[PDB]
């Protein structure tokens, strides 16, 4: 009725991962490595991860480790405990075995996302602080656990709180990964925020938190926060160094001379990044594709996500520069699960139907005539959500090369009877647009793209 | 502590309302008239509405009638009587004499912010189906009176619920006004959706829904729905003819003439405008000003609001066409009563202090050389909220010319030894850029305003 995953876990642990500190994490080849052989920060090719449909298999899934994995020994896994302090009247620690046996259990398809997707597209202008990312820093998931709403609910937060800290078991160079999120989020059925111990019917792998880690829909990955260990009801947000000097979309007139040089850049909230902005992304047709030019139509097509739960309404496609624009059919999968009502998956109550946000991405398609391509230098496309806000032409370049979601641009270059379609950049290699503007010496950020007119 | 006025209310009807259906209702004649002599729909002037500072008063808050103003008997206003039916268990009919005696009231400040607001700009490069608004189609105020999360809680609405329609007393072209709003935002303290009987310490004025409203922060005005007399909870949007065929951002591809003919472009709830987008707006200058080029600072200065609370991170002014930015300083008055605690005021609990959303506007202010600007074609605005979410170099042209929150631009002349400012256009007169630019043949929709280089 809705759609429904689960894969053979992998077992071979790859020679590259032999020789490091991870040696006992089991990763999938196809995953294209971002920091070297680690830590292990890796992204989907785009196909596979538009191939692969609306739940993206676990093994495809992107991964974001600051640092090494922390090593979980399966046969003590139900022992595992977490720390519910602050201020809260009933302090308490919970082992996963009685998050299984005393809170209701949920089974949710949530899209995460990095911060971090489109960094690359960032870095070509300006080089930041942060590594590359394509632009398949995303992956959606049936995830299976209980509401974090819950477990805090049980404590008693007191009327004075407004936020819950996080904090993983993993050793990054700075220490525990810890952040927060908004204490009525937490609270807040439409949001769905889950202590999470599966994920497309399977235990949590090690990258992806094994045993235990939080979720958090239309927020960016980095809220949440894997190898849960404790949470923390303050009045505040988090004091964690990884709340201060990541995850941060700093203003664009700010330069890492100045960011390196005073720290409280990093220390406004204004700056913190929670709800994703919109994003809209083509998958079709694919970065170096040849298509032979004819009177058929080719089906542009891609997907997109948003924050805080927010549907795209419309998803709008230009060959023209931007000058007009077509609107795309959007397909939801998450609305199959809502339109379905009440079901039993993973041992997780399903209930998308109880709520109207959209916490998971969605796909789109035009059918253009071959033609019509041919007599354009780019697609463009752009969506706007719910709120009427829509993206940007413009990039905002910043730091750390976060939330970048300007008009997602691919390039349409005439051969003979084919076109050649480039898109900005390849994850992990060269092979885009933006590669190519390079070479030429193009600006990417004055109105042309960077291109020749 | 924080912001609070009453003022005295009018009591003079003008002539030009005397000749009219409205001829009971006193209003300020510094507002600006945008649909003639009635229905009443204005503004105040740019000038006054920034002057007047975090609080509009009642007399120059703007107004949008979509026909006659309902005659109301101030000597029976205590039993009007407002009806809660639908998908209710308990459905009940309350007067507002019992409405102030039975639940909790709150007093709240509130930017209200009319669809149409930025509409002539969009006008001025391709004429709509809406009259011009020029940028004042805003205004903020203390608004009294009860939760409609409250009242509606009150009927135990059932598990299949997600609607609230309001439905107004007053009698436009098509039969009484109606829209809603989501069922959830009715629950959610943060949202603090009202039924408001009271504004800037006063009973309503007749314009702005005597004896009672609803009152929907961070949305558009048009679902504050004014002579407020049924609530009906329910499973699916409105179906009043105003929620449809007004009060939505249609596709830009989208022409007048498809939309005249074909009803269902206004039958999908995706383009119906709740949240409003972000809007930055200049008001320093001020339009035609003219300064003396010297050494000194001039203090650029503005407002700008968001929709569904979000706060506004970061307001940017480019006097270079969008290639650099430099960051304003924000001043956000809500944080005045949030910082402050709990406080009685016009017989209502002021609470923001349980909330961490914005429902309103906020003040920038920045400080550049007379002689940078003396070097500069423009001044250019922009914000980015929480969500990272910024507002778009190119306009989003639509069917109804809504939310039209591209950036805001102020042209610089040049005149000998002054500079004269000139914004897009004055609310219900010629003398802005966009007027030049018009008589000059520019195509304002180009890369650069329509302008010269
Ligand atoms: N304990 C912990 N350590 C991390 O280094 C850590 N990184 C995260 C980030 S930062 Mo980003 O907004 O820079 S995407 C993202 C993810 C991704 O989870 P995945 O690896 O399971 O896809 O989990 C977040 N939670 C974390 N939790
Ligand atoms: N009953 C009723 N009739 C209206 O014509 C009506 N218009 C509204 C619109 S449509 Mo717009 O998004 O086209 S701004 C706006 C306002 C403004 O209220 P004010 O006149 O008190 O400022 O109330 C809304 N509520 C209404 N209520």
């Amino acid at each position: 009725p809705f759609p429904v995953r689960q894969d053979s876990p992998l077992t071979e642990v790859l020679p590259t991962d032999l020789k490091t500190k991870d040696n006992f994490v089991a990763r999938d080849p196809d995953l294209l490595r971002l920091t070297g052989s680690h830590p292990f920060n890796s992204e989907p090719p785009l196909t596979k991860l538009y191939d692969s449909g609306f739940l993206t298999p676990v093994s495809l899934h992107f991964v974001r480790n600051h640092g090494p994995v922390p090593y979980v020994p399966d046969e003590n896994i139900l022992d595992w405990e977490v720390s519910i302090e602050g201020m809260v009247e009933t302090p308490y620690k919970i082992k996963l075995s009685d998050i299984m046996e005393q809170f209701d259990i949920y089974s949710t398809p949530v899209t995460m996302v990095c911060a971090g997707n489109r960094r690359k597209e960032q870095n070509m202008v300006k080089k930041g602080a942060g590594f590359n990312w394509g632009a398949a820093g995303t992956s959606t998931s049936l995830w299976t656990g209980c509401m974090l709403g819950d477990v805090i609910g049980k404590a008693r937060p007191s009327k004075r709180a407004r936020f819950v800290w996080m904090e993983g078991a993993d050793n990054p160079a700075n220490g525990a990964y810890g952040t927060c999120i908004r204490l009525s989020w937490c609270m807040d059925p439409e949001r769905c925020i889950m202590i999470a111990y599966q994920q497309n019917g399977e235990w949590l792998h090690p990258d992806h938190g094994k045993p235990l880690r939080v979720v958090i829909p239309g927020v960016i990955g980095g809220r949440s926060v894997k190898w849960l260990k404790k949470l923390v009801v303050s009045d505040r947000p988090s004091e964690n160094w990884y709340h201060y000097f990541d995850n941060r979309v700093l203003p664009t007139m700010v330069t890492p001379e100045m960011a390196k040089s005073d720290d409280r850049w990093w220390k406004d909230e204004r700056y913190a990044i929670y709800d994703l902005n919109l994003q809209t992304i083509i998958c079709k047709p694919e970065n170096q594709q040849v298509i032979k030019i004819s009177e058929d139509e080719y089906e542009i097509a891609g997907f997109g996500y948003n924050g805080g739960g927010v549907r795209i309404g419309r998803i709008e496609v230009s060959l023209d520069k931007g000058k007009s624009w077509k609107l795309a059919d959007i397909d939801y999968p998450e609305d199959r699960y809502r339109e379905a009502g009440y079901f039993r998956l993973f041992g997780g109550l399903v209930n998308v139907c109880d709520r109207m946000s959209c916490l998971c991405w969605c796909f789109w398609k035009l059918k253009v005539p071959l033609s019509e391509l041919a007599r354009s230098k780019d697609i463009l496309i752009r969506g706007m959500d719910e709120r009427m806000m829509v993206q940007p032409r413009t990039m905002y370049w910043n730091v750390t090369s976060m939330l970048n979601n300007w008009w997602y641009r691919v390039a349409i270059i005439r051969e003979g009877e084919s076109l050649r379609f480039e898109h900005p950049v390849v994850a992990n290699k060269p092979g885009g647009w933006m590669d190519r503007v390079k070479a030429e010496g193009g600006d990417i950020l004055d109105n042309n793209w960077g291109e020749v007119d």
